[PDB]
């Protein structure tokens, strides 16, 4: 069994896990990254059959498939500069990027 979960908003469920872009061939793939530095494809889901705004950097949630394509997960959702920052404060956003948005900022870099 388990303990009273939190899921009040869109989190990142048992076997999904939060990655960040890096390019795309152009497909209906992308080349992500975990937490603990792991380069990977992912496929877009049969649902999304459109254009997506997606840019390098930009973090999604993917989840893991069984034994079938050469794919590793595939996207589940578009985390926004806000979703981001909800993780963060609910415990969830990973570590590996939590190094990112500290430094990432809006408009003219002061420093």
């Amino acid at each position: 069994g388990s303990s009273g979960s939190s899921g009040e908003h869109i989190v990142p469920s048992n076997q999904q896990q939060i990655v960040r872009v890096l390019r795309t061939p152009g497909n209906n793939l992308h080349e992500v990254e975990t937490a603990q530095g792991q380069r990977f494809l992912v496929s877009m889901p049969s649902k999304y059959r459109k254009n997506i705004w997606i840019k390098r950097g930009d973090f999604l949630i993917v989840d893991p498939i069984e034994e079938g394509e050469k794919v590793k997960a595939e996207i589940s959702f578009v985390l926004c500069k806000d979703h981001v920052r909800s993780l963060q404060k609910e415990g969830f956003w990973p570590e590996a990027f939590s190094e990112v948005a500290e430094k990432h900022n809006s408009g003219p870099s002061s420093g």
